């Protein structure tokens, strides 16, 4: 074959796993239809996103995948517009035909910052890793088709010769294109059912400065300085600021508005849609007066999909090119890093062992299937919390609690990587957690709570329970489970600022 592995996607997803194969002796070839530099959403990094990141760097050699992990990091090596600063999410919740409160918000903060990552230079720098690790890239052109044999694959380029590997691997951020041709790719039973608004602004004032000042709101992070959810009954709003950063030179901020479908259908145009938001909420409308669009709106009337399987014989759809569920808590660049991370060792063994069979990737489908369903059960309910302010106070201690848990297990398998150099152990470890996919990893405890916390949000969607009782029934889980969790006081309703 002229290539080992072909990946279709130049972002950060395919330019990552470019690097590690190429790193590893493999002999790369990414394409895009798409060119850099290009615009891309999914900007939130995490706790999780940033462990998984320096993981990665670890397991395979290559420091500068670890500097993308923290936003000093990336000012210094990748530029100062590369990035914005996040000290936690924050959430503002907003009821139509009330003024808005500044006591109705909750706001865990980080001990140690992570980024808001200006994706078209975050990327570009990703695949400048690849490059220099010896991947070849081609960009902006159109794959003609695509043939999965028993030998191997061949894509099939407009006006070039075809190309041929061993493997390929659907890298691409969205249309999931191996997905489409091989019918893997659904909506059937998903919970979810959202559609999405977003664009990049300029002159956005800050929370602080456009509705309560930290002397108010008594939050111990600006606002400013989070990624800002501003939630309400049928959807929810991001400020994502790449300009709160001291030694940043980026004066953009990203924001989408998200409608759960079932409750509100857009049908205008989005600029209008965006103006009607903003009369129905106008405390969210105080962000906005001076601010104007740097780019045009990008409308996607269903954002929400996933796949019955992603792993074949010559074949691995990572995560995004598997399934979406929505932006809320940014868990598609968490599935993707880790997705990566299980795929790249695999793909190894086979590529020096010459075996190509389903089987031995099974465990990467296993994680990313069950990643989706949870990032369906968790969005879903999150979407029905967001109806009351108590409710959602109460709600966001599940999504936290598991979250804190997960990060914790994956600074645990990076610790012990650092200490024993050992990446087979890893690897090992990795795949050994009870509940891959899921928030906490290996937590039977915290997936009780999780479990029976989504049941009682689905019954009370499907009844119109009131939401004093949703309420009650979820703290009393939290209080049943607390012992098992972290020790941060997760059924301590009135503090609204869960400190590490
Ligand atoms: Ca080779």
């Amino acid at each position: 074959n002229q290539y080992d592995v072909i990946i279709i996607g130049s972002g950060i997803a395919g330019a990552l796993t470019g690097a590690v194969l190429a790193k590893s002796g493999l002999n790369v070839l990414i394409l895009d239809s798409a060119q850099h530099p290009r615009f891309s959403v999914g900007e939130a990094a995490t706790p999780e996103s940033g462990f998984l990141l320096r993981l990665l760097s670890k397991r395979f050699d290559i420091p500068e995948i670890a500097y993308l992990s923290h936003p000093d990091k990336i000012i210094q090596h990748v530029g100062s517009s590369a990035c914005g600063i996040k000290l936690g999410f924050s959430f503002a919740w907003h009821q139509e035909n009330a003024p808005s409160s500044p006591d109705h918000l909750v706001a865990p903060p980080l001990k140690v910052p992570e980024a808001h990552l200006f994706r078209q230079d975050i990327d570009y720098f990703a695949l400048m890793i690849a490059l220099k690790h010896g991947a070849e890239s081609r960009q902006n052109i159109k794959i003609e088709s695509i043939s999965l044999n028993d030998d191997g694959v061949e894509v099939a380029l407009s006006n070039a010769a075809p190309v041929k590997a061993a493997f390929i691997i659907d890298a691409a951020a969205q249309g999931s294109p191996l997905s489409r041709q091989l019918g893997l790719r659904t909506t059937e039973g998903l919970a979810t059912d959202t559609c999405s608004f977003f664009t990049h602004m300029l002159n956005v004032k800050s929370y602080e400065d456009a509705l309560a000042p930290l002397s108010r709101t008594r939050s111990p992070i600006e606002l400013f300085k989070s990624t800002l959810h501003h939630i309400f009954e049928e959807g929810w709003l991001w400020v994502i600021p790449f300009n709160n950063h001291p030694q940043g030179t980026n004066q953009l901020c990203s924001i989408g508005f998200q409608f759960n479908n079932a409750k509100y259908r857009p049908t205008e145009a989005p600029e209008i849609e965006f103006r009607k938001l903003l009369k129905k909420y106008p405390a969210i409308g105080e962000h906005f007066k001076d601010a104007v669009n740097a780019r045009e709106w990008i409308y996607a009337p269903r954002i929400n999909y996933r796949s019955v399987q992603n792993v074949g014989d010559r074949f691995c759809l990572l995560p995004q090119a598997t399934g979406f569920i929505d932006p809320l808590f940014s868990r598609g660049l968490i599935t993707t890093f880790e997705s990566i991370l299980r795929l790249a060792p695999k793909v190894l063994d086979a590529a020096r062992s010459n075996r190509w069979q389903r089987e031995q990737f099974i465990e990467v489908e296993r994680h990313c299937l069950n990643a989706v369903a949870t990032n369906d059960q968790l969005v879903s309910c999150s979407y029905e919390a967001f109806s009351d302010f108590h409710l959602w106070n109460v709600w966001h201690r599940v999504w936290l609690s598991g979250s804190n848990l997960g990060s914790a297990f994956l600074q645990k398998l990076l610790h012990d990587l650092e200490h024993s150099g050992d990446a087979r152990q890893f690897d090992a470890a990795l795949e050994a957690v009870r509940f891959p996919g899921c928030l906490s990893l290996d937590s039977p405890a915290y997936e009780s709570l999780f479990r029976q916390s989504c049941q009682v949000m689905q019954q009370a969607r499907e009844q119109a329970r009131p939401v004093a009782e949703t309420a009650n029934a979820l703290h009393e889980l939290i209080k049943e489970h607390e012992a098992e969790l972290l020790p941060l006081g997760y059924s301590r309703i009135s503090n609204r600022f869960i400190l590490k």
